[PDB]
């Protein structure tokens, strides 16, 4: 059940989107408490999963358009719950948010990730539901998504980590190697510069991936090995061509 000053926002609220227009202002006093309580409860590092629920439960009481604009709220850094409890690694949170049916996990936020995205950058190595809920938001996403002030996609920021199990899971959910970044570069470059060899193994070994693509600057994977002074890649990448 709602507490008290949360509840009667979240009536105002629910008010405001269920008229027959549903004109409503992310910027209105109904709104802003509502955002207030439910980052306060959702999104922080110590936030508790039962906390969370019992806020749904309430919420979704009143009704579904109420349930997707809570669970979609996003914050002055363009921050989801999701954003937050993918962020932090809080996979009770992750797994109670994607239970609602309702999350918009390719959302970006200001810097420019999505859910999505922010699951192939911090991807736990050793942790299985950690997998589990990054395979969820693959389900419903765009695995191709480029954020938007980078132009980086999932997979490149899995390779930027060295998230290889990450990388197999985008390659497995048909994440294009292909795709260029805002400078032009690919997956093959940023793993071509990381020098994990097995990563570089595996992309080469998808069908169509492409040695030749260059970047604005003209540079391409190979180049950018040797500049990283990574000469196994480096060779790798000269046995290819």
């Amino acid at each position: 059940e709602l507490n008290p000053r949360l509840r009667e926002a979240c009536i105002a609220l629910n008010q405001q989107l269920n008229r027959p227009r549903g004109v409503t202002s992310r910027d209105g006093n109904a709104a802003r408490l509502v955002a207030q309580e439910w980052f306060r409860v959702s999104s922080q590092k110590r936030s508790q999963a039962e906390s969370v629920a019992g806020v749904l439960r309430g919420v979704k009481s009143l009704g579904p358009e109420l349930l997707a604009y809570v669970v979609n709220l996003a914050d002055g850094n363009g921050n989801t719950a999701l954003h937050y409890s993918v962020s932090h690694g809080n996979l009770a949170i992750s797994s109670l948010l994607l239970d609602t049916g309702v999350c918009d996990v390719n959302h970006q936020n200001r810097a420019g990730y999505s859910a999505l995205m922010l699951a192939a950058l911090t991807s736990v190595g050793q942790e299985e539901e950690d997998m589990a809920v990054a395979q969820r938001l693959f389900s419903m996403g765009d695995v191709n998504a480029k954020a938007s002030q980078t132009g980086q996609t999932a997979l490149m920021l899995a390779i930027s980590h060295g998230h290889q199990d990450m990388v197999a899971a985008l390659l497995e959910c048909g994440a294009d190697v292909n795709v260029q970044d805002a400078d032009g570069a690919t997956a093959l470059m940023c793993a071509s510069e990381y020098g994990r060899l097995d990563t570089v193994q595996l992309l080469l070994a998808q069908p169509g991936c492409d040695l030749t693509i260059l970047d604005n600057e003209g540079t391409s994977a190979l180049a950018i090995a040797l500049e990283a002074e990574q000469d196994e890649v480096a060779a790798l990448l000269h046995a290819h061509l």
